[PDB]
């Protein structure tokens, strides 16, 4: 019934394909966890579904409709189960509307320093929900194998403002409440939905032209940022140019960061990375932008494969550094030095504690480094382009990566990657 994730075996619904979330979120007091929601999901199915089973953790559903009609539904501790009048069958779509309100719950953190979900701090409420926190404030198929598009209408006090992933279109004001509308038009995982409410400023920059593609530029600055918390002019443009030349077209219509005066890790929310000021460094800004491809466009089939996101986004930092004239092998050697004094593992994680560990970042990055040195920069660059296209609209797995390497780069290239993917001991440092 669930997706059957190796790490989180209860999340999601098997065969469920949510294509679009139309969310109206109302935050009465930014900084306080209470909220209310009105969401319509446009859902498809990959296998016949007699029910729609969504993840929800905290708020209480008060009403549900299926294609405009009253429908039978029950809410458990962590699920909303909607009995459909008839099975939803592949090729068909329906619209599930849920009315809900209450207090989002944070998913317990046994792996990361973040308890993921709806965060409340310093007059700010915002999503920091990787891996399974989005269900706290949004009834969702909470699994990266099912990305979707989002249209979000956020209602906040007039004194406040809001920013969500996607292009900002309208703001209206009535009875002391503002409503802002954002349109995420390319599909991303549930946790990649950025959503921040409170005292925030929108700042635009000139468009970035990437040969037959225009990328809009805007950052968000919340109040109370430390002195010197900035995105310096033109850096995002040069990063977009270097990364897209390596990976292919930037998958979204806008990019920027939302700089927050809190102390947490950066999260790669789509087209608008949620960036605590503590993490606002050049390498982290590159890292988060690389995730727009690897993580947000290319999504995981299973949470055990986080290195396909974290390792790829980490290696992009080395590709960027070399683009700025730096010595990439030295950076690779530094990564290796840091891993050499830590326990190592195969890249496919077996436990939740591992999915964001040092192996996922740096052993994954060095896995790509081994492959690149084996096949050369030209072949490696064409593989990255082929990889992104192969796994757009189809979730990626470690096995599928190795199969792709075998057909595209050959059996020797595949076994080079396999030494780094499999095997408990950390292999020697990859060298030219
Ligand atoms: N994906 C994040 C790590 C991360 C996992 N879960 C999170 C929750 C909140 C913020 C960050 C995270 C990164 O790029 O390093
Ligand atoms: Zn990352």
């Amino acid at each position: 019934q669930s997706v059957g994730d190796s790490i989180f075996p209860s999340l999601g619904q098997r065969g469920l394909d949510v294509q679009h979330y139309d969310l109206h979120l109302t935050v009465p007091r930014p900084g306080e966890p209470h909220l209310s929601g009105d969401v319509t999901l446009t859902v498809g199915a990959r296998e016949p579904l007699s029910r729609i089973v969504l993840d929800l953790l905290g708020p209480r559903v008060s009403a549900a409709q299926w294609n405009g009609q009253r429908v039978r539904w029950v809410q458990t501790a962590q699920k909303v189960e909607v009995t459909l009048p008839r099975p939803l069958r592949p090729g068909e779509t329906g619209r599930l509307r849920l009315i809900y309100a209450g207090t989002p719950e944070l998913s317990g953190d046994p792996g990361l320093p973040i308890r993921p979900g709806w965060q409340n701090e310093a007059g700010l409420s915002y999503s920091l929900s990787e891996p399974h926190g989005t269900r706290g404030f949004l009834p969702c198929n909470d699994h990266p194998s099912d990305p979707a598009t989002f249209t979000v209408r956020v209602t906040v006090p007039a004194s406040a403002s809001a920013a969500a992933s996607g292009l900002f279109t309208t703001q209206t004001e009535r009875n002391g409440l503002k409503t802002l509308t954002f349109t995420q038009r390319v599909p991303v995982p549930t946790y990649a939905l950025g959503l921040i409410v409170g005292p925030l400023e929108r700042r635009t920059a000139p468009d970035v032209q990437l040969g037959t593609q225009t990328v809009h530029r805007r950052d968000i600055y919340a109040a109370g940022l430390p002195a010197g918390t900035t995105v310096p002019e033109g850096e995002t443009a040069r990063m977009l140019r270097v990364l897209s030349d390596w990976f292919g077209p930037y998958p979204d219509e806008v990019y920027g960061v939302a700089l927050l005066p809190v102390r947490q890790l950066a999260l790669e929310t789509a087209g608008l990375t949620t960036m605590p000021a503590t993490s606002n460094r050049e390498r982290v800004r590159l890292h988060a932008l690389a995730h727009q491809w690897f993580g947000d466009q290319v999504t995981l089939a299973d949470w055990a494969d986080t290195w396909l996101s974290e390792g790829f986004a980490t290696y992009a930092e080395l590709l960027w550094a070399e683009s700025q004239g730096e010595d990439g092998q030295a950076m690779a050697a530094d990564w290796y030095a840091r891993l050499s004094v830590l326990p190592s593992r195969p890249l496919r994680a077996t436990r939740e504690e591992e999915i964001f560990d040092a192996s996922a970042y740096f052993r994954g990055a060095l896995a790509l480094h081994a492959l690149r040195l084996k096949v050369g920069d030209a072949a490696f660059g064409q593989f990255l382009h082929s990889y992104v296209k192969t796994f757009t609209g189809r979730p990626v797995s470690t096995t599928a990566l190795l199969t792709l390497v075998k057909t595209q780069l050959g059996a020797e290239a595949e076994q080079t990657l396999r030494v780094w993917v499999e095997g408990r001991t950390l292999p020697p440092l990859p060298e030219p």
